[PDB]
C-alpha cells in the first residue's frame, strides 16, 4: 500500500532512522539556478513532506533539495480514505489527497525550526529548501490565500513554488490563464517586496542569500499548446523566476494495466514521463531558456533524469520513483546520471542544460 508506506518514510525519515548519504558528491552536479546553488540537480517532489517535518533529512540522505508538501493557509483534513492508489503494474500512482495540511499557522514554526537549527551542526554543504503554498478547498478569492504563504512561510525559503495545477482541489487547475495567472504571479512578488530590517546565515530572513525566494509557478501537464504559450508570454513579462515544470496528469492513456487504474485523482509515474518530458521542452524554448525549470514526473533513473536536464529542466523532482525504488532513487539517480555525463561528453550537468535546443 503507497499511503502508509508514504506514511512509515516519513516517520522512519521524522526520527531519521532511514540510511544517509556519505560519499559527499562531486561537483560535477553542482547547479546554479538563477542564483540558488543546488549541489544536487535530483531532489524530492513537492508531496512526500508535506507538514514541513522531515526536509533535512532526506536531504542528508542524499537529495540535494526538498520541498515541503504543498502549505494551505488553514488546517485541511482533504478527502477520505483510501486517497492514493499504486498502480505497480505500470510504476504509476492515482492520488486524491484534495490538499491536507496542517497550516501556516503550524508549518511557519516548523521552519522557523528548519531555518535556524539548518547552519548549524555538521556544517552543511546546505541542502536547498523549496516551500511550496496553495489554497484551502474552498477560497473565495484565491489571490487572497497564496498572498499569506508568502507573508508566513516565505521568508524562510530557498525557492517558493505557487501550486496552481493539483488536480484534485476545488477549480484549482483553472487558474493558470493569461489574466489570472498574471494577477498570482503579481500579488506573490508585491508580497515578495516584503523587505524589513534587522540590528537597525542562522538570524535574519535565512535562505543561503541574503532573502526573496526565487518564485515558482507549479503547472500541469494537462495544459494545451494555446495556453503553455500564454502561461510562457506571461511569465517572461512577470519576471517570474521559474517554472516548476509538471504536476500529475488527470489522463489516463491506453495501454495502461493494474486495475485500479480508472480512479479519480492525479495519476503519477511512467507514464507522465513523455506526456512531462515534451512539456519541458515546449518551455525552456518558448522563453529562450530565460525562465528556469524544475521538472518532476515519471523520474526515476539518471537515464530519465539527464534525458530531461538536457530538454531544459535544472533540476528533478522525485515521489513515484521514491514509493517504489525505495529511499536511495536519489543516489541511485544521482550515480547514473553521473556516468551519463561521461560517456555522452560534457561532463557536469550545467553544460547539458538546454542541450536539445542548442545553437
Ligand atoms: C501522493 C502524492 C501527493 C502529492 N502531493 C502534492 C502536493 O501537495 N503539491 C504538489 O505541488 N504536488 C504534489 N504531488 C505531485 C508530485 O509532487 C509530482 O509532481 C508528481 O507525482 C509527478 O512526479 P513523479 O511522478 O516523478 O513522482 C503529489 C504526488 C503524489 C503521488
Ligand atoms: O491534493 C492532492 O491530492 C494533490 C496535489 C498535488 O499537487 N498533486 C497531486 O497529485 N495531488
Amino acid at each position: 500500500d503507497p499511503e502508509l508506506a508514504h506514511d512509515m518514510v516519513m516517520w522512519l525519515a521524522a526520527k531519521g532512522y532511514l540510511p544517509y548519504d556519505l560519499e559527499r558528491d562531486d561537483p560535477e552536479l553542482s547547479v546554479n539556478i538563477k542564483g540558488l546553488t543546488f549541489h544536487t540537480p535530483v531532489g524530492l517532489a513537492a508531496g512526500f513532506d508535506k507538514n514541513a517535518e522531515a526536509p533535512l533529512n532526506f536531504c542528508k540522505m542524499g537529495f540535494g533539495f526538498v520541498e515541503v508538501g504543498t502549505i494551505t493557509p488553514k488546517p485541511q483534513l482533504g478527502n477520505p480514505k483510501p486517497r492514493i492508489f499504486r498502480l505497480a503494474k505500470d510504476h504509476a500512482i492515482i492520488n486524491r489527497c484534495g490538499f491536507n495540511s496542517a497550516g501556516l499557522d503550524v508549518v511557519e514554526p516548523r521552519l522557523e525550526k528548519v531555518s535556524r537549527d539548518r547552519w548549524h551542526d555538521r556544517l552543511e554543504r546546505h541542502c536547498v529548501l523549496g516551500v511550496n503554498i496553495g489554497k484551502n478547498k474552498d477560497t473565495v478569492n484565491a489571490e487572497d490565500d497564496i498572498r499569506e504563504g508568502v507573508k508566513r512561510v516565505g521568508r524562510f525559503a530557498d525557492y517558493l513554488v505557487i501550486n496552481l495545477s493539483s488536480p484534485n482541489t476545488k477549480g484549482l487547475r483553472t487558474l493558470q490563464q493569461r489574466d489570472h495567472l498574471r494577477s498570482i504571479i503579481t500579488a506573490a512578488q508585491s508580497e515578495l517586496e516584503k523587505l524589513e530590517e534587522r540590528s537597525r546565515a542562522e538570524q535574519f530572513f535565512p535562505t543561503q542569500t541574503g532573502k526573496r525566494p526565487l518564485l515558482f509557478v507549479k503547472i500541469a501537464p494537462d495544459l494545451t499548446d494555446e495556453e503553455k504559450r500564454d502561461i510562457a508570454d506571461v511569465a517572461l513579462e512577470t519576471g517570474l523566476d521559474g517554472l516548476i515544470v509538471t504536476n500529475t496528469t488527470i489522463q489516463r492513456p491506453e495501454s495502461l494495466r493494474s486495475e485500479s487504474k480508472h480512479e479519480t485523482g492525479g495519476l503519477s509515474g511512467r507514464p507522465l514521463k513523455a506526456m512531462s518530458t515534451k512539456c519541458v521542452s515546449d518551455m525552456y524554448k518558448m522563453t529562450n531558456g530565460q525562465v528556469a525549470i524544475i521538472a518532476s514526473g515519471g523520474i526515476e533513473t539518471g537515464l530519465d533524469a539527464y534525458k530531461r536536464i538536457r530538454a531544459g529542466a535544472s533540476a528533478v523532482e522525485v515521489y513515484t520513483s521514491m514509493i517504489y525504488r525505495g529511499p536511495i532513487v536519489a543516489r541511485r539517480v544521482k550515480d547514473e546520471l553521473l556516468n551519463i555525463l561521461n560517456q555522452a561528453g560534457i561532463y557536469n550537468v550545467q553544460d547539458a542544460i538546454g542541450l536539445d535546443h542548442r545553437p
